[PDB]
């Protein structure tokens, strides 16, 4: 078992738990809609997330590549999340220090539009085992980030951020 900080927003929100195993944040992930950075549980309205966000990343070595997963585990609602997880966006082969515009968008961005309950919308970054090794799933619904990472040898996350959103 890895140590956790029980006051970490990823723990309190159950993002770590429902979606991810415990991990150590090791790589910068900056996700911005408009002028708002997606930090630990801030709220964004659906009308503010119609466009893919700007996404910048850090890195370990310049030669590393990263994959970004964006999921809503709370679909159609957190009380009955029968589509858990819904894959909103998947970008692979992101070079260290760059961002998603330098990667390969393998699942196009779909804007989250919750209609029931308050949803967590989660961005997760993984270090790859090689460029061009990660492939899109056949379906957006019932995605499983943990299993995806296992299939592609992505390891534990290197970063994750999230926002909350509900119907306007």
């Amino acid at each position: 078992h890895m140590s956790i900080n029980i006051r970490d927003p990823l723990i309190v929100s159950r993002v770590v738990g429902d979606v991810l195993d415990p991990f150590n944040r090791s790589i910068t992930l900056k996700v911005t809609y408009g002028q708002r950075e997606v930090t630990n549980g801030l709220d964004l309205r659906p009308s503010q997330v119609q466009n893919k966000p700007r996404v910048e990343i850090g890195g370990e070595d310049l030669r590393n590549f990263y994959t970004l997963v964006m999921v809503d585990p709370d679909v159609p609602s957190p009380s009955n999340p029968h589509l858990r997880e819904y894959l909103h966006w998947l970008v692979t082969d992101i070079p260290a220090t760059t961002g998603t515009t330098f990667g390969n968008e393998i699942v196009s961005y779909e804007n989250p539009s919750p209609t029931a309950g308050i949803h967590r919308v989660v961005f997760i970054l993984f270090r790859q085992l090689g460029r061009q090794t990660v492939y899109a799933p056949g379906w957006r619904q019932n995605f499983n980030t943990r299993e995806f990472a296992e299939i592609y040898n992505l390891g534990l996350p290197v970063a994750a951020v999230f926002y909350n959103s509900q119907r306007e």
